[PDB]
């Protein structure tokens, strides 16, 4: 599988449908009551493009996302009459849409959730499956969110898929040091982590659930800045001394703000990073050679797929996509 979740920074391409097999339209979220938005104009549009340019793409609406607040979720999901109606109003926009599935994208399920997430999606499946609509979810990254929040086998049980968001492991909140958004593995000695990594991330689910083929590794074609960074903490210019979060930047608008040529691949992590000593700037990313690394794990694992955050970051020419299906 290579699962393109898709956003409307700008229009889907005829070449990017061609390389996906299933795209994800990110969000539609429910109300209180379970009502769904309208899909948006730009993701309707991307919805069109991606059926014109390839007949086996299967198109999916996210419903939820990072942004949106779990406690709706909560709601709808623990009410066993709530339940029932928002899962048949889930159907419907499929059908009213034209879609083929639906990703839910809880973030994230507490304690209290964990049961009543895998019923929900158990039932949202039952009402799908008739139609051959493809379900999936997205699922947290380290074990704060995932030993509380997840039952891997019971959600396992219920989906087609699983999308491991194997990114995020640096951000805003980050107080220690500037780190990698998205390595592949530990960096060595100075790496102060063991598990902000999409190996620790895939192996975490690796062993919890029973069939490895239907877990995507989710990969991410945007990076993050930090401005004022100072020194390495530990004799790698990975980890740098704060510093201010600066934000996080798509692929595409990268090089016009940094220059790549001054790229750092840190050959443990397999991660890129730029530390500029001109301007004291630094950016992690993902590069095509993050991918082609991430790529190659997927398969040596035999990990059922890719899944992508979010492809319409990606450059003109392709430049991330292409590696990942290269
Ligand atoms: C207090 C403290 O220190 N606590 C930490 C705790 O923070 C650590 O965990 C980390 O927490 C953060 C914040 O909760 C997590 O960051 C979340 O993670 C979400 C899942 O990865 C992520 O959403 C998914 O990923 C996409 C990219 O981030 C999201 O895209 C964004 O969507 C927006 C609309 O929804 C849009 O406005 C944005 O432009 C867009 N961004 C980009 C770059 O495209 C997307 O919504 C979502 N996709 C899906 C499929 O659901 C959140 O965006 C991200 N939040 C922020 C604010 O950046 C992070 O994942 C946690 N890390 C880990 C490893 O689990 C915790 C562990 O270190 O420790 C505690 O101590
Ligand atoms: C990827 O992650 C796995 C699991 O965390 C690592 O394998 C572990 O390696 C440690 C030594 O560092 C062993 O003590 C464990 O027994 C291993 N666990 C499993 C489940 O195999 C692996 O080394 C990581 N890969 C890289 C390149 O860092």
């Amino acid at each position: 599988r290579i699962v393109g979740y898709y956003q409307g920074i700008r229009p889907l391409t005829n070449d990017q449908a061609k390389k996906l097999t299933h795209l994800i339209l990110a969000f539609s979220t429910p109300d209180s009551q379970g009502n769904l938005s309208p899909l948006s104009s730009v993701l309707k549009q991307a919805l069109k493009a991606g059926k014109s340019a390839n007949g086996a793409l299967k198109v999916m609406i996210a419903i939820g996302g990072g942004g949106f607040d779990p406690a709706i979720f909560t709601s709808l999901a623990s009410n066993s009459g709530t339940r029932k109606s928002f899962i048949n109003n889930i159907v419907s926009y499929l059908k009213t849409n034209e879609l083929d599935g639906c990703d839910i994208a809880w973030a994230f399920p507490t304690s209290s959730d964990k049961a009543i997430f895998v019923t929900f999606l158990r039932d949202l499946k039952k009402a799908m499956a008739p139609s051959g609509a493809v379900l999936s979810m997205a699922s947290a990254a380290s074990a704060f969110y995932l030993d509380p929040g997840y039952d891997l086998p019971g959600i396992e049980s219920a989906v087609d898929f699983i999308n491991v968001m194997c990114y995020d492991y640096y951000g805003s909140w980050t107080k220690t040091s500037t780190g990698p958004n998205s390595p592949l593995f530990k960096g060595g000695s100075a790496d102060p982590s063991d598990t902000l990594n999409s190996n620790w991330t895939m192996n975490y689910h690796l062993m919890k659930v029973y069939n490895r083929a239907k877990l995507n590794m989710g990969v991410p074609f945007y990076g993050k800045s930090w401005t004022n960074v100072g020194a390495p903490l530990n004799g790698d210019g990975l980890w740098r001394q704060l510093g201010t979060y600066g934000t996080e930047l798509a692929w595409r608008n990268m090089g016009k703000s940094f220059d790549m040529t001054k790229t750092t691949y840190h050959k443990t992590a397999k991660t890129a990073y730029i530390y500029d000593t001109a301007t004291k700037n630094f950016l992690t990313f993902d590069n095509p050679q993050s991918l082609k690394d991430k790529a190659k794990y997927v398969a040596e694992k035999g990990i059922g797929g890719i899944m992508i955050w979010s492809i319409d970051q990606d450059d003109d020419k392709l430049s991330l996509l292409n590696s990942v299906s290269y």
